[PDB]
């Protein structure tokens, strides 16, 4: 029973408590933190969604991520997880298909597809506690329109302005619509969104309404006017996709004709390791899933090219695209890797540390004074 925030495409948002709704302000916006009571000073976690004009009708598109646990900061940025600032909280970070995992130790996941779309789960200890752009997660969607000073609104322009994390970004005063402003794109728009209320996702209407993710389809497919709509299609059905795997109706919607992924590009030259997966699959090891954080709260389920490692080197080593026994995977230091024989770095005084030819990292003191 984890609760999941969705920001996706341009300007749409689903709270932890189900509540769909747009927003497009040209800022830095909190998403979710627990900084929710009274005090400056007491919770744990921001996180922080940098959102961008993305085409000319006024709509704003995700950009970045980033992430406050205590005094550390992450960003994901440039397809990349950077870190700003660090002394600590225990995070890992995976690639999982598509996506970009960060996950920590404290109950939290951000699930990132390097463009638009980002999903964050919460452990079920964080209900009510939090607060922000995805609600309080109290399985209540009446009230998630909180503003930071703890009144309730209807507006949802009032609701999202109050959580810029930047003063000086300009407040919003319209909601646009692209369809409208771009009726030249109506029509393609309506026809390629339509898969979301198609026989294609038959299975999935029973658990997840199509309506709202076919109408921000339809309004990114209008919005996505400067150049590559067929990302704004591609990544608007792939989060419907998202909440049907989540809620049990995983769908193979992609095709060679729509939304064409290339899994196979990474296959060596007599080869035929990866994959596309529309589901993942749970019992998917890696080097990362073994030795890092492992949270009650799944992440198997997500899209995207997988490798099919032998029985001989059954588990993916995330890092040098190899796979590998269990023992032969290297050392993770501070969510580094370092391979087996690699030696591994030290702010100690005489003590100087390796990661072994069987994946531990040990010490050894130096003698040149200091002893053992
Ligand atoms: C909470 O606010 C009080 C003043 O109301 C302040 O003394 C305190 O340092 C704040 N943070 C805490 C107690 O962690
Ligand atoms: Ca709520």
């Amino acid at each position: 029973a984890p609760g999941t925030c969705s920001i996706y495409g341009s300007g749409h948002y689903i709270t932890f408590d189900g509540k769909y709704y747009d927003f497009d302000g040209h800022c830095s916006y909190v998403a979710v933190q627990d900084y929710c009571g009274q005090n400056s000073s007491l919770g744990s976690f921001s996180i922080i969604t940098e959102n961008v004009p993305c085409g000319t009708t006024g709509v704003t598109c995700s950009k970045a991520i980033k992430i406050f646990m205590g005094r550390t900061e992450l960003k994901l940025e440039d397809k990349h997880r950077v870190v700003i600032q660090r002394d600590h909280v225990a995070y890992t970070t995976r690639e999982v298909g598509q996506y970009l995992v960060v996950e920590s130790s404290t109950g939290i996941i951000v699930i990132w597809d390097k463009r638009t779309t980002v999903f964050i789960k919460l452990a079920p200890s964080y209900k009510g506690t939090v607060c922000g752009l995805c609600g309080n997660f109290d399985h209540r969607s009446n009230n998630d329109f909180t503003t930071r000073d703890h009144m309730v609104v209807s507006s949802e322009l009032d609701f999202g302005n109050s959580w810029k994390e930047a003063p000086t970004c300009p407040d919003v005063s319209t909601n646009p619509e692209p369809c409208s402003l771009n009726p030249h794109r109506r029509s393609w728009a309506e026809k390629q969104c339509s898969i979301l209320k198609s026989s294609v996702f038959s299975i999935c209407h029973s658990k997840v309404d199509p309506k709202p993710f076919y109408e921000a389809c339809v309004h990114d497919s209008c919005s996505c006017d400067t150049g590559g709509d067929c990302e704004c299609f591609c990544s608007a059905v792939a989060s419907y996709a998202q909440e049907c795997t989540k809620e049990g109706a995983c769908v193979f919607w992609r095709t060679p004709d729509l939304c064409p992924i290339f899994c196979d590009y990474y296959n060596p030259p007599h080869e035929c390791e990866w994959h596309y997966e529309p589901c993942g699959n749970r019992s998917f090891e890696t080097c990362r899933t073994i030795n890092g954080i492992h949270s009650n709260i799944s992440v198997s389920y997500l899209e995207g090219c997988y490798p099919r490692c032998p029985k001989d080197r059954p588990i993916y080593e995330e890092d040098l695209k190899k796979c590998v026994t269990a023992d032969k995977c290297g050392c993770y230091v501070e969510d580094t890797h370092y391979p087996p024989g690699a030696s591994v770095p030290t702010e100690e005084t005489c003590k100087s540390c390796v990661c072994t030819n069987s994946s531990q990292v040990v010490c050894r003191p130096e003698e040149g004074f200091c002893y053992w």
